[PDB]
């Protein structure tokens, strides 16, 4: 059995302009003390990091801003931030509501 | 290729997880949870689909409206994922297996467990 | 590491009772360029598929319309329109918004 936590987070910012993001995170852990990570952490980590997305030109700090790259681009920090014995799994991150990429490790 | 049935249904329950050695604050949520189950498609389908919710909600019913501290010792969604998880696997019919359960406490915080 | 792009769209039909369907489909890709695959050119592959089903009696087109076989349906309409470099990852399809089958390739 595998045991995940996961969060829900969302920011604007705009590329090429200007969409809504609803951004999902899987952790992969053991369960330990009854939990596999604390949910504000993880929420506190995600936020950090989108908080450099939020209402922004992506195409400065991105070459390419496309759903797939911003997507890499925040699983790279997410996993940079997270506590040991956790891994980062899945990242779901949607532009629109119907329009999205899943990258699973 | 696998093929699964899946059922979402929802409960409400209070709950205060441990914030130290001592507990926390009291506070209610609707609980949503999705439970895929695994199977054949034999005759056109897996799995009856009330079937399958009349399992399932025969066990959240054990949860909905309670105060889940005085149910768990540690009422983490994690906890009562596994629980729901063991009772649901317990009943299920000898063709279908328990593939994954998903539960949110809310809309934007949950757990998965997957087999 | 895997990676896709998702497209949800919805449909209502009938089998005989009538409901809306909601579709999600994910397609299994390298990135290559920034993105797998454009959403655009998906969602019309997707839609040119669904639209055979909407406001029809799915018992006029199917000798057993459940929602497994629905889906499995569209699964190898989808699978023989896409693109060289990619693949049929996972359809799911919602009769309403409380049940639905899944189908991972």
């Amino acid at each position: 059995m595998k045991s995940r936590i996961i969060v829900r987070t969302s920011f604007d910012a705009a590329h090429a302009h200007g969409h809504t993001f609803f951004l999902e995170v899987a952790i992969e852990g053991e369960i330990k003390n009854g939990y596999v990570m604390d949910f504000l952490e993880l929420r506190k980590i995600v936020e950090e990091i989108t908080k450099e997305l939020d209402h922004r030109n992506l195409n400065n700090i991105f070459e390419n801003p496309t759903t797939e790259n911003i997507a890499l681009w925040i699983g790279e920090r997410i996993r940079d931030k997270l506590p040991p014995y956790v891994k980062l799994k899945r990242v779901v991150l949607w532009e629109g509501k119907d329009n999205g990429v899943e990258l699973e490790w």
